[PDB]
């Protein structure tokens, strides 16, 4: 997250980091046993980190459980990035207190100028790597379509929105990936793309979680 704020430790307590012998991408609790984040972040041996603050140290409340299944969106393409959207079914249950919660799923899709959280572990430089150690965390609106398709040209699909900042200097970033967009209290929202962090006229894409929300109870329901 470049431009962003600490959190908090705890105060998003359905963002989970996924690691791989280190934090790779972000997610978001939606139940007990399922996590979603984006396609892209798909790989084998994911290790499902929850109630994280710092990914450097064991502080307390985190709980580490291996992910027992990955389920990319059958026609997600790696190309395009259309349909960046994935399921983990976790191999137990995690405890579930104040601070790990799910996040629900949303009932109707937000609008352009809604103020959303975005929250993540990725990179705070728009030019170079600097990963924290701490959750950082941004708020940010939906842009209009047309200003989304204005600055992507060719490259939107519909499972897609923008959010951000056209000035530049606020915005997620690679590290991000697969993590929360939260706008009043529903996961609307998974970091997916964007050209470079924090790039004036450059604002992030995101996977639009409303289009999605059947394939998911449906998914869910026969795993
Ligand atoms: N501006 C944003 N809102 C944004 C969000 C997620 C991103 N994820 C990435 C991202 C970038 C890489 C680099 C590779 C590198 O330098 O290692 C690339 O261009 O392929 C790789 C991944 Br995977 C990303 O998710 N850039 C991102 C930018
Ligand atoms: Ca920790």
């Amino acid at each position: 997250i470049v431009g962003g704020y600490t959190c908090g430790a705890n105060t998003v307590p359905y963002q989970v980091s996924l690691n791989s012998g280190y934090h790779f991408c972000g997610g978001s609790l939606i139940n007990s046993q399922w996590v979603v984040s984006a396609a892209h972040c798909y790989k084998s041996g994911i290790q499902v980190r929850l109630g994280e603050d710092n990914i450097n140290v064991v502080e307390g409340n985190e709980q580490f459980i291996s992910a027992s299944k990955s389920i990319v969106h059958p026609s997600y393409n790696s190309n395009t990035l259309n349909n960046d959207i994935m399921l983990i079914k976790l191999k137990s249950a995690a405890s579930l207190n104040s601070r790990v919660a799910s996040i629900s799923l949303p009932t109707s899709c937000a609008s352009a100028g809604t103020q959303c959280l975005i929250s993540g572990w990725g990179n705070t430089k728009s030019s170079g790597t600097s990963y924290p150690d701490v959750l950082k965390c941004l708020k940010a609106p939906i842009l209009s379509d047309s200003s989304c398709k204005s600055a992507y040209p060719g490259q939107i699909t519909s499972n897609m929105f923008c959010a951000g900042y056209l000035e530049g200097g606020k915005d997620s970033c690679q590290g991000d990936s697969g993590g929360p967009v939260v706008c009043s209290g529903k996961l609307q929202g998974i970091v997916s793309w964007g050209s470079g962090c924090a790039q004036k006229n450059k604002p992030g894409v995101y996977t639009k979680v409303c289009n999605y929300v059947s394939w998911i109870k449906q998914t869910i329901a026969s795993n």
